[PDB]
């Protein structure tokens, strides 16, 4: 029936640490084959995310195979048996590529450091979105950013008034997210954030201290740091960092308190992968720590509950949802770049509008 | 008024790493005054227990000081308003000594690492012993050991049919307890133990495989070890030990798994204070790692159900909790001496009867 001329950024060399993203992704023009199986659809991408765990899946990620990304979608055709119809528009890990074709079925991650099952194609309904929460929501606050942070806060973490909470890497949507919903439960909250602007943006949004990270390089003056913070001792963490902040941060937990480790970018980035051993920490405080994983939440009764709490909140700007879109397929690569080596300026998600 | 003669094994010098009991303990003559406050006892011990644990309780003590320890006393004599009557036994922290003075309230350890609070003193009613369930058992599986697994098994650790379950430390009373509950839970157990001997012991008491520690001596040989012995992942860990025993295991933590944290013998009396850091391994399996002290457990409640439930299963001879009972107060460090140096002939809890 046909085919289409797209453009994909492919996989050219693993590197590890800072992304180079220069040197390892390549734009590339890739003719498309648009018969479609009875199944299939043909997808056209009009927004991407990009994120500090993309660092993974690349380095996991055959060379010249396309750079995997959560995206939205417009269905532009579809197969009689096609899980979705042409002008739908979905929510799904469609990656770093103009056009695609799928199935929109769970995908396991064949060549993944751990064997992720990428979820159904989730469908988006225009009816939810207006210029207060917008279609580009569901890459971030009501997509699974928002879905890490509420279902943390609502399925785990259990904060209660006078907590001290604690947010490593608390700039970006997730714990911003986090911190403003510790602040409506009653806690004190504490983040770290990377540069004086962050900090007074973050203060801005309610958190009660922020502490300079690359200021405070050390486990000792992060211990240092976290004791003016937080002279009550650590009731919650909320872990994106690991490293020296979390050794700091175990030195101090409440009795009862709770740890979610949402990321380790200390050890997966900076390769930080040796450090004080941190059970002998957690005996006499009886600390719960949980990882996070917040794919095993996408439901459809958790999308409906995280609409219905979060949107509301949301739209009158009681809960900051902010977002960064840069434009333009060409400059995913570079956005992507901004998370580790220029993010000063970002506020929010970080996305790409194709 | 009057005194008494009373004998004490006082802490005469602090070192770390594994304990030279002799050179660690004097056995001191003590003359007690036994005139009472309105709410004191004066009490005869009448057991003693040796753990582990006493290792860094001893270096948190004060030079001179007696070394403390759980125990069973009995009440010789009582002011007016004590909380019990003479004759009457109780379960308390009375320490490596022939007679104290006490009212039984809770007590702060002022020096210890942790603001940990010794519990009021717990009277024992004889209903519950029995030549299969003993006296002495307030001090190991009806006592803080059992609490420790019992309370673990029944409040944090779900095993479920199928699980496969390591242990550490599986061995001495509370890991075969735990074992021997997560087999009847349905899982497939695995322990570490010191000997064939032991691990022959462990296999007659359930455990469905054993592997030598002595042996598989670093995380490498302990993967492979744990890899062969537990195929399919690990479920649920119940963890004394840390160390290079505990890394092995958490690069294969099943999804969904819990991690319950009694001790760190590594760290505590093997000085291992540095390794991987672990909890970039947990956010895939979203594994829940849970620090135990088992204190907070120490209820009218719980200890009423601790009977009934763990005291059935051993009466009805279900369960198998074994003591290891050496007769006179003079040879209290020589028992504690068994646990770090000559644990062979150790089979389960051991005490000393004075
Ligand atoms: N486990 C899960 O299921 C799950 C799900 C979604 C996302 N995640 C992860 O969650 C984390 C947060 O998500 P997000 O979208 O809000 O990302 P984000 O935190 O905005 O990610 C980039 C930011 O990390 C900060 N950063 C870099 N190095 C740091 C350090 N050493 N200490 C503290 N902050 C540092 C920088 O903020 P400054 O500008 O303040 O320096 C940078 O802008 C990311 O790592 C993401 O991969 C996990
Ligand atoms: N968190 C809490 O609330 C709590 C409460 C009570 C007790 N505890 C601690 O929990 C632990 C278990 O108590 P327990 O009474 O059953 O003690 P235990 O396990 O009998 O303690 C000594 C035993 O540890 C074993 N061991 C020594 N080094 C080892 C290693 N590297 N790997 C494996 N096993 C090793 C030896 O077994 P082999 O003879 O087989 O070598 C020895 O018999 C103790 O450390 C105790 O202090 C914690
Ligand atoms: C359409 C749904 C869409 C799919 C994308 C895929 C992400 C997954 C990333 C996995 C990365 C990965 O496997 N690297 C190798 C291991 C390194 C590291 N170790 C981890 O355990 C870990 C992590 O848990 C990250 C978890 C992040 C989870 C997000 O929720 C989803 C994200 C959601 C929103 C790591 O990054
Ligand atoms: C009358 C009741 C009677 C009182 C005794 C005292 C124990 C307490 C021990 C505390 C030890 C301690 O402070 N060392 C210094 C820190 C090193 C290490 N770090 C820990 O976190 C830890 C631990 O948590 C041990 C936990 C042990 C829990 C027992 O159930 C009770 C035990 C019960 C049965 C350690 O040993």
């Amino acid at each position: 029936l046909g085919s289409m001329k797209t453009e994909r950024w492919v996989v050219r060399e693993h590197v590890e640490g800072v992304p180079d993203a220069a040197r390892i992704y390549e734009k590339v023009e890739t003719e498309l084959n648009t018969r479609l199986g009875e199944e299939q659809m043909l997808l056209k991408t009009l927004y991407v995310s990009v994120d500090p765990y993309l660092q993974g899946i690349c380095l996991d990620t055959p060379i010249g195979d396309h750079m995997g990304a959560d995206s939205i979608m417009q269905v532009l055709d579809a197969g009689p048996n096609a899980p979705f119809r042409p002008g739908d528009l979905v929510q799904g890990f469609g990656g770093w590529r103009t056009h695609l074709v799928s199935d929109g079925k769970p995908k396991l991650w064949q060549t993944g450091t751990f064997p992720m099952v990428f979820p159904a194609y989730r469908k988006l309904d225009l009816r939810h979105y207006d210029d207060a929460l917008p279609l580009s929501t569901a890459l971030g606050v009501m997509g699974g950013p928002g879905m890490t942070a509420w279902g943390t806060m609502t399925k785990f973490m259990q904060v209660r008034p006078g907590d001290t909470v604690v947010v490593s890497g608390a700039s970006g949507m997730i714990g911003t997210l986090v911190g403003q919903m510790a602040k409506r439960a009653g806690a004190r909250v504490v983040g770290t954030a990377g540069s004086a602007g962050k900090a007074r943006y973050l203060s801005q949004l309610g958190f009660d201290a922020v502490i300079d990270y690359k200021l405070a390089d050390d486990a000792d003056k992060m211990r240092e740091a976290l004791r003016e913070a937080a002279p009550d001792g650590v009731d919650k963490y909320f872990d994106s960092i690991g490293g020296s902040v979390t050794d700091a941060v175990f030195s101090m937990l409440n009795v009862g308190s709770q740890v979610a480790v949402c990321w380790q970018w200390a050890t997966q980035v900076q390769r930080d992968y040796h450090g004080p051993r941190l059970l002998p920490y957690i005996m006499f405080p009886r600390a719960t720590i949980r990882g996070i994983f917040s794919l095993e939440w996408f439901t459809e009764q958790n999308w409906s509950a995280l609409h219905e709490e979060l949107g509301g909140l949301v739209r009158r700007q009681e809960l900051v949802a902010h977002e960064t879109v840069q434009d333009g397929f060409e400059h995913i690569p570079a956005a992507y770049q901004t998370l580790f080596s220029a993010s000063e300026s970002n506020r929010g998600k970080v996305l790409v509008r194709v």
